[PDB]
Formats: structure tokens, C-alpha cells, sequence
């Protein structure tokens, strides 16, 4: 390195000029390109002239640290390699400290990983000495840091050192600032993870314990998740002892906020704890959350039901379900929030399969029906979001027997908002159910939307039978549909006849021309004879409609001379559509 004189310190020069610059934009990418100088610098340069720097006389942005702190994690080797990289502890000490939370976790994610290249001797000789310097800061930012460094030094570093550790991280857990108990209770889990059994089960329990019946809610919270971590690493056999205690206590916490905590992990916490005890306390536990004072929390248990009772042992599941579930359930269907409700009605038919084709005929479907006729739109969508499993269960037959008469009643709700709402189900019906769904109650009920007044609903119709075709085949339109269209021609109710015409105007779109020359347009010119004025000038918008699909000799000899004769009519609506149809199809 001596040949450097004229050197000595020039790429210092050229990084602290790009960073004399206004563009923040800019001295990022300065940052990012750190290496070039570190090459351009030797290693025992970069150690001795260029850390020192970054490490006290660097001010810039936030934005800018969080990229020198992410670019320290990779600066091993372009310092001399594992033999120091200790000397990048200091600037990545300094970053760990600032005010900002995110640069301080980049900080820490580079010092977990080049602590990986510290040989035990270096962890013991530096890294844990940063350790307890940042557990003894006297800015709360730097004990909150030191909280995630325990664990990737434990593991490699003296027995006896190991024990100045537990110590320390047990210091942090009772330190006077809430925020250091949270970040201590936050890792009490992964520290637990690499320390010996004994240790876990002398030690980890009581920080455990304490942390579990801190005076801040905000703290005590944060033990369920923890008591999850600790449930995973013991034996059955100690849990009754170690673990059930402190859980029991969650479960009946004064705060709302913990109780939905245990709601929020029951699933991890059934798996962790095994079947007997879940038999024992949690089926008891799970009905009393399911009915707490705070809809949030009765939410939170409504949402784990179904993964509840599919996890119960074959050998007590049906009996407890029928028994001590199911009437709980009947309850929520009830309740007078609809977080609950809307929880509770996404997964409830998950339940199917689990109880059977007989249990969910008897006890299900009438729940299925009350929560599918709900006032809010969000309950009775996740119901039909969910049919797939019932059906599976229960005949399509059996389902839509029951199914069927609900939605008829829904179709025609007084309120527009709700029919719409309808219209919109029929994708996600057709999609889950399939073409043997949509038998003859079903499409008329498709078609009478085509006459609805509001605007919103004829045009979500006409979308809607669209789809069906196109998904369904035209066959299937002509076999299914077309012939009760023809039907309804006959029917003395006007409305009918018109819906007829209002169908074939939309299926003429997609059945193709053969099928509208053959089995519509009879109908349609048959019609220009209808006594009621308001038929008749529909036929002539309807033939308006369809005539560009036929064929030119078709439109000539047959659509021109019924055109005509409409435009002899007394009616002075069916006079004027009829010319205008006329001219619209150059028949002029």
C-alpha cells in the first residue's frame, strides 16, 4: 500500500464529493456503488480510513442510512474477510441506534448476518460485547435493538458466556420502558428455539410467566404468541405443568385485546397442546370466547370454527360438535353484529363434510337459510361464495330443493339494491353448481329481470344470460331456454309476451344465425299480430334488433312485408318504430 502517494486517500475524495450533492435521489445510488471505493481502497485502507468515517461523520437522510446499513451486510470479504469483520460492529452499532425503527432493523438484520462470520473466539472478544452495550444504553432505541441479537450469538459462544446472556436478555424483559418489554416478549420465542431444554423449562417459563401478567395490556398480549413458541418445544408431559396456567389466565385476561389474541391463535395453540387437553380446557375455553361480551373477540372465535372441530380427535369430534359446538353456533347466527355474522357465515358450511349428509339436512340447512336471507349483503354473499362443500355433501337435488326457494324470494326483493345483488350470485352459482343447476324455476327467474323497470338490473341480465350462453353452449340455450321463451308467448299476461321479446333480442346476440332464423323469428313476426299496442311496437324494435344476423333474402321476404303492414298501424308508437326499423335496415 505504499505505492500511494499520490493516492492516499483519493476515492475518500470522489465518495465525499457525490455526497456533498442536493439530490438525495442520487447519493443513494453513491451508496450503493460503497464498493467501488472499498475496491479502489484497499482492504487495509477501507478498514482504517473509510469505516471510521462512515461510522461518526455521516448525517444524511433516512432513506440513505437504510441503504448503508444494508450495504455494511455485505462487506466482509471487501474488508479482509472473517479475520475482521468485527470492525464493521461500530457503524452498524451506530445505525442500530438512530430514530428511525426501519434503518435500526436493517442495522440489526446485517449484524445477525456477518455475526455468522465472527469465529466463536471473535463473538466472545466482540460481538457480545456490543451486546451489552446496547442492553445498557441509556436511549431506549438501543436496548429495543439488542433484543434481536441474542439469538444468533447464543448458540456458539462458552457455557459460561451463554449464562451472562440469559441474564441479560432476562434484565431487558423486566427494564422499565414498555417498549423494551415488548421487543423482549416479542423475541422470547426465537430465544427459547436455541437454548437447551433445561433452560427453557427453569428459565424461559418464569420470563414467560412475568411478562404474561405485566401491568401493560399492550405487553401482556404479546405472551400468547410466545406461549405458542413454548407449547411447541416441550413434551406433552409439561405442558399441564409449565404451560396450561399462564394460558388459562390469557384466556380469562381482564383485556379484550388478549382474550382476542387467544381467539386469533386457538388453531396453533389446539395443535400445540395436543387432543386430550384440547378435549379438557379449549373445547370449554372455545365456548367461552365464542360468547365474550366484545364482538370482537366473538368474531375472532367465529372465524376459526370450522378449523376447530375439523381438528378434533375422530374418536370425541362428532359428539362434542353435536353437543357443545353446534348450539353456540345457532347463537352467532343471531347476534347483533355483523363482523360476527359476516365472520362466522364464511366458513359455517365447512362443517358439511364433517358432520355428514344427514347432520347437515338436520342441523345445517336451517342455518344456511338464515344466514342466506340476512339484511347484510357481506353475510349472505360469503354463503354463496361457499356452496362447493355442501354440495359435495348433500345432493345437488337436496341443496337446490333447499337453495332455490330463497333465492326466488331475494330475486325479487322490493329493494332494487337487493335483486341486483341476485343478478350477481348467478356467476359464482353457475361456476360452483354447474349446467344442472339452472333447470326451469331457475331460468325463468334469469329471464323475468329483462322486463325489470330499473335500468340497472335489465342491463345485469342481459350480461348475465349472455355468460350463461357462452359458458353453457348455444345447445344448451336451445334445449333449455329458447323453448319456454316460445311458451310464454301464449301467457295472456302482457309482461310475459314481453319478456319473450326481450329475450330473443338478447340471444340472438350469441345463439348464432341458424338458431335465431329457425326458432325465434317465427315467433317474433307471429307476434306483430298482438292486440296490445305495447307488443306490436316492440316486435318492430325486436326485429331491428335481429335483423343484421339474418340473411338478406330472409329480411326481404319475410321481416320487410311485416314491417310494412306495422306501419299501417292505428297506434302511433307502432307506426313510428316500424319506419324507423325500415330505414335502420335499409329496407327504405
Amino acid at each position: 500500500a505504499a505505492a500511494d502517494g499520490d493516492d492516499s486517500l483519493y476515492p475518500i475524495a470522489v465518495l465525499i464529493d457525490e455526497l456533498r450533492n442536493e439530490d438525495v435521489q442520487l447519493r443513494l445510488n453513491s451508496i450503493k456503488k460503497l464498493s467501488t471505493i472499498a475496491l479502489a481502497l484497499g482492504v487495509e485502507r477501507t478498514r482504517s480510513e473509510l469505516l471510521p468515517f462512515l461510522t461518526d461523520t455521516i448525517y444524511d437522510e433516512d432513506e440513505v442510512l437504510l441503504a448503508l446499513a444494508e450495504q455494511l451486510g455485505t462487506f466482509t470479504t471487501l474488508v479482509g474477510g472473517p479475520e475482521y469483520v468485527h470492525c464493521l460492529l461500530p457503524p452498524l452499532e451506530s445505525l442500530a441506534t438512530v430514530e428511525e425503527t426501519v434503518v435500526r432493523d436493517k442495522a440489526v438484520e446485517s449484524l445477525r448476518a456477518i455475526s455468522h462470520e465472527h469465529s466463536p473466539s471473535d463473538l466472545e472478544a466482540h460481538f457480545v460485547p456490543l451486546v451489552k452495550r446496547l442492553a445498557g444504553g441509556d436511549w431506549f432505541t438501543s436496548r429495543t435493538s439488542a433484543c434481536g441479537l441474542f439469538s444468533v450469538c447464543y448458540p456458539r459462544v462458552s457455557s459460561a458466556v451463554k449464562a451472562e446472556l440469559r441474564q441479560y436478555f432476562r434484565n431487558l424483559c423486566s427494564d422499565d420502558t414498555p417498549m423494551v418489554r415488548r421487543a423482549a416478549a416479542s423475541k422470547l420465542g426465537e430465544f427459547a428455539k436455541v437454548l437447551e431444554l433445561d433452560n427453557v423449562k427453569s428459565e424461559i417459563i418464569p420470563m414467560f410467566s412475568n411478562l404474561a401478567s405485566d401491568e401493560q395490556d399492550s405487553v401482556r398480549l404479546l405472551a400468547v404468541e410466545a406461549c405458542v413458541n413454548i407449547a411447541q418445544l416441550l413434551p406433552q408431559e409439561d405442558l399441564e405443568a409449565l404451560v396450561m396456567p399462564t394460558l388459562r389466565q390469557a384466556a380469562e385476561d381482564k383485556s379484550w385485546r388478549v382474550r382476542y389474541m387467544v381467539a386469533d391463535k386457538f388453531t396453533e395453540l389446539q395443535k400445540a397442546v395436543g387432543p386430550e387437553i384440547t378435549k379438557t380446557d379449549l373445547v370449554p375455553a372455545f365456548q367461552n370466547l365464542m360468547k365474550d361480551c366484545e364482538a370482537e373477540v366473538r368474531a375472532a372465535a367465529s372465524h376459526k370454527v370450522k378449523e376447530f372441530c375439523e381438528n378434533l380427535s375422530a374418536d370425541c369430534r362428532e359428539n362434542v360438535i353435536m353437543s357443545q359446538i353446534l348450539p353456540c353456533i345457532k347463537e352467532l347466527v343471531s347476534d347483533a353484529n355483523q363482523h360476527v355474522k359476516s365472520a362466522l357465515a364464511s366458513v359455517i358450511m365447512g362443517l358439511s363434510p364433517i358432520l355428514g349428509k344427514d347432520n347437515t339436512i338436520e342441523h345445517l340447512l336451517p342455518l344456511f337459510l338464515a344466514q342466506l336471507k340476512d339484511e347484510c349483503p357481506e353475510v349472505r354473499l360469503n354463503i354463496i361464495s361457499n356452496l362447493d362443500c355442501v354440495n359435495e355433501v348433500i345432493g345437488i337435488r337436496q341443496l337446490s330443493q333447499s337453495l332455490l326457494p330463497a333465492i326466488v324470494e331475494l330475486a325479487e326483493d322490493a329493494k332494487w339494491r337487493v335483486r341486483l345483488a341476485i343478478i350477481e350470485y348467478m356467476p359464482l352459482l353457475a361456476g360452483q353448481l354447474g349446467v344442472e343447476f339452472f333447470d326451469e324455476k331457475l331460468n325463468s327467474l334469469c329471464m323475468a329481470w329483462l322486463v325489470d323497470h330499473v335500468y340497472a338490473i335489465r342491463e345485469a341480465a342481459t350480461s348475465n344470460l349472455k355468460k350463461l350462453v357462452e359458458k353453457f353452449g348455444k345447445e344448451w340455450a336451445h334445449a333449455t331456454i329458447i323453448p319456454k321463451v316460445l311458451a310464454m308467448s301464449g301467457d295472456p299476461n302482457y309482461l310475459h309476451r314481453m319478456t319473450t321479446l326481450f329475450c330473443i333480442n338478447v340471444l340472438s346476440e350469441v345463439c348464432g344465425q341458424d338458431i335465431t332464423t329457425k326458432h325465434m323469428l317465427p315467433t317474433v313476426l307471429r307476434m306483430a299480430g298482438d292486440p296490445v299496442a305495447n307488443v306490436r311496437f316492440n316486435v318492430a324494435k325486436s326485429l331491428q334488433k335481429i335483423g343484421p344476423i339474418l340473411d338478406n333474402s330472409t329480411l326481404q321476404s319475410e321481416v320487410k312485408p311485416i314491417l310494412e303492414k306495422l306501419t299501417q298501424d292505428q297506434d302511433v308508437d307502432v307506426k313510428y318504430f316500424a319506419q324507423e326499423a325500415l330505414t335502420v335496415l335499409s329496407l327504405a
